């Protein structure tokens, strides 16, 4: 029991959070600090491995971890619980003359942020996408992991090389050969773009998951969407370079948002 253990009565266990939306994680309190807490629980190797990698990542944009407990069953991994829930709703649900043009601005800067320092610390997301994201007050974004690939029902993730991969936001490299990297989590931070620019739409809209690859191997990349500044998609094309190698890295992308957010 190292740092991270803290007693299993500190914790008020409320709800399912999102009544199972997010399958074993619950709505609690963290008594002594008057504060909301997310709590995944199992319901051992794979959950351990995820504790461990969260002790590394302090970073105040990606969720932070607040403790665990491991003592008896069951084993608890808790977080920050964030008001305002995860990005991809907040988009679509936003009132969108508060949610203006530097606002959006200001979110995609504090997701680069977050990726810079996964970057520095070596670490590959896998799979960066607006569900993966969570909104507090005062327009704070934190990157997670949700783990949705087993959770999520519907179109999103399907079935790829033996797993279930959501197309759309995964790198040629990654959906030909099974190749992850920063430079796929770039990929992905260019339909995060996106996803930000059109309040939450589904990327390549209209179009059947059976071309995509055929579409971006044959230099297919989405327009310019409506309302978005040139500079920012200018940006997301870089992202979307065929050659992992050609994209630019998160401390770039990080440095050329936090230009944009002091001259606006
Ligand atoms: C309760 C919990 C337990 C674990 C995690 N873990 C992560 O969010 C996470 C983030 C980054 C990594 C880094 N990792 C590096 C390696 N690659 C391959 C994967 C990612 C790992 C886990 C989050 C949470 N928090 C969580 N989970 C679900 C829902 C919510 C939630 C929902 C609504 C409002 N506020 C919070 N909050
Ligand atoms: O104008 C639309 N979107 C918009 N994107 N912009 C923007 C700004 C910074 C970033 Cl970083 C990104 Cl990603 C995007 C601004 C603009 C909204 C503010 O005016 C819009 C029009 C019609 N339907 C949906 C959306």
């Amino acid at each position: 029991y190292d740092k991270w253990e803290m007693e299993r009565t500190d914790i008020t266990m409320k709800h399912k959070l999102g009544g199972g939306q997010y399958g074993e994680v619950y709505e609690g309190v963290w008594k002594k600090y008057s504060l909301t807490v997310a709590v995944k629980t199992l319901k051992v190797e794979e959950f351990l491995k995820e504790a461990a990698v969260m002790k590394e990542i302090k970073h105040p944009n990606l969720v932070q971890l607040l403790g665990v407990c491991t003592r008896e069953p069951p084993f608890y991994i808790i977080t920050e619980f964030m008001t305002y829930g995860n990005l991809l709703d907040y988009l679509r649900e936003c009132n969108r003359q508060e949610v203006n043009a530097v606002v959006l601005l200001y979110m995609a800067t504090q997701i680069s942020s977050a990726m810079e320092y996964l970057e520095k610390k070596n670490f590959i997301h896998r799979d960066l996408a607006a569900r993966n994201c969570l909104v507090g007050e005062n327009h704070l974004v934190k990157v997670a992991d949700f783990g949705l690939s087993r959770l999520m029902t519907g179109d999103t993730y399907t079935a790829h090389a033996g797993a279930k991969f959501p197309i759309k936001w995964t790198a040629p490299e990654s959906l030909a050969y099974n190749k992850f990297s920063i430079k796929s989590d770039v990929w992905a931070f260019g339909v995060l773009l996106w996803e930000i620019a059109t309040y939450g739409m589904s990327p390549y809209p209209g179009i059947d998951l059976s071309q995509v690859y055929e579409l971006l191997e044959k230099d297919y990349r989405m327009e310019r969407p409506e309302g978005c500044p040139e500079k920012v998609y200018e940006l997301m094309r870089a992202c979307w370079q065929w050659n992992p190698s050609d994209r630019p890295s998160f401390a770039e992308i990080h440095q050329a948002f936090e230009t944009m957010f002091q001259e606006s």
